């Protein structure tokens, strides 16, 4: 009923009735003619519609309380000297706890992201990586959490030099101006353009040279849907357009990433991250390292993210031919390491937020950001 300094207590456990805390539930946000929302609290109509997918919120709900968990449990102990690889277990195996990981069912939604620096997003160590953290390293700690396909998509940026600063509140300004932007109804571009007029309201010092922060132009927020973390629409980070807007019951990643850089990434370093393309079929297949390595995939992470190391704990070796077939078959994606330029710094600020039809739940929010 109570969780452990250390935790180890399921979320599942800590809520008997298996009713789980409700996120920040905001109203929607007013339309250009002035236009309020409020008869959405309780409006007969769309208030029986949101009761009746209650048990998916719940799912969310308790995804995103061991997400809160396990981040508040991280940020008190990583710190510079500990290894990439480190860090990553000892945060992926209080994240299996919480979650009372139970194969597909409950789980890691994908791989915990740490990226460095210039590189902004999908690195995780992969078996052998020395890579230690240091004191004038910016960290993007990016992991997630499901209950029975129900996506918790969050993250936040780490720092030991207060220097990043006002680099970091610039991004978390960014982050929570899309969230305040998002709703039924509006026009994805309209969120892009909103968070990038805020990101690049602030200016930032770091050691002697000033920068106005960028947003990562090629890099973007995006709908969630059952197993499949990217369910189709995308939101923006800067003037887009798209082709749509948000809809009711959907659920979205609202993330957004500044850089001091060019404010654009590339592939670079090696590769950790891959995900089962969701729109390949059963794909049959003789070649037997390549078919067993598939049925591990199938098994395991189905349409989900996964990485290397998660492969090597499964006892798995010498399987990256076969992994290099699958992707070159089309059925797994790769999705390495994306950097902006040399000597630049990025950071990232991520909430999963659930458009319901009496209001909007930023369901992943906590008392930390
Ligand atoms: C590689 C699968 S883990 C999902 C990565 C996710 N945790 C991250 O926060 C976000 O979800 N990153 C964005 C930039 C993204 C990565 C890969 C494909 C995308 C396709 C459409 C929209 C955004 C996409
Ligand atoms: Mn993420
Ligand atoms: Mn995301």
């Amino acid at each position: 009923k109570v969780q452990t300094d250390p935790p180890s207590v399921p979320i599942c456990d800590l809520y008997p009735n298996g009713v789980f805390p409700k996120g920040q539930e905001c109203e929607y946000p007013p339309t250009q003619d002035g236009r309020t929302a409020a008869w959405r609290t309780t409006s007969e109509e769309k208030k029986a519609l949101d009761q009746a997918s209650e048990e998916i919120w719940n799912d969310f709900r308790e995804a995103a309380e061991a997400h809160r968990q396990v981040r508040k449990y991280v940020m008190s102990w990583i710190k510079p000297g500990m290894t990439m690889i480190e860090i990553c277990e000892k945060l992926e195996d209080c994240s299996r706890k919480l979650i009372k990981e139970n194969g597909l069912n409950a789980g890691l939604a994908f791989p915990t992201g740490c990226s460095l620096n210039n590189c902004a997003a999908h690195y995780t160590p992969n078996a052998g990586d020395t890579t230690v953290l240091q004191y004038d390293d910016i960290c993007k700690i990016d992991f997630g959490t499901h209950i029975s396909g129900r996506i918790i998509d969050c993250a936040f940026t780490v720092t030991f030099n207060p220097k990043y600063d006002t680099l970091l509140k610039a991004v978390k300004d960014a982050t929570n101006t899309g969230i305040k932007c998002a709703g039924i109804d509006v026009r994805l571009c309209d969120v892009g353009e909103a968070i990038q007029e805020v990101m690049e309201s602030y200016e930032v010092e770091i050691d002697g040279k000033t920068y106005q922060v960028k947003p990562i132009r090629n890099l973007n927020g995006h709908s969630i849907g059952q197993y499949r973390i990217h369910a189709g629409k995308t939101v923006p980070i800067i003037k887009g357009g798209e082709a749509t807007r948000m809809e009711e019951g959907e659920v979205y990643a609202i993330e957004t990433f500044g850089s001091t850089g060019k404010g654009v990434v590339h592939d670079d370093m090696e590769c950790s991250h891959y995900m089962k393309n969701f729109d390949v079929g059963h794909v049959p297949i003789r070649l037997p390292r390549t078919k067993h390595l598939l049925n591990v995939i199938n098994e395991n992470f189905g349409t989900l993210a996964f990485c290397r190391r998660w492969l090597d704990r499964l006892g798995e070796s010498k399987y990256l031919m076969a992994l290099k077939n699958l992707c070159d078959l089309g059925i797994v994606d790769p999705y390495p390491p994306l950097c902006d330029i040399k000597g630049s710094y990025t950071a990232q600020f991520e909430h999963t937020i659930l458009l319901r039809p009496t209001c909007k739940e930023v369901v992943s929010r906590g008392d930390d950001y």
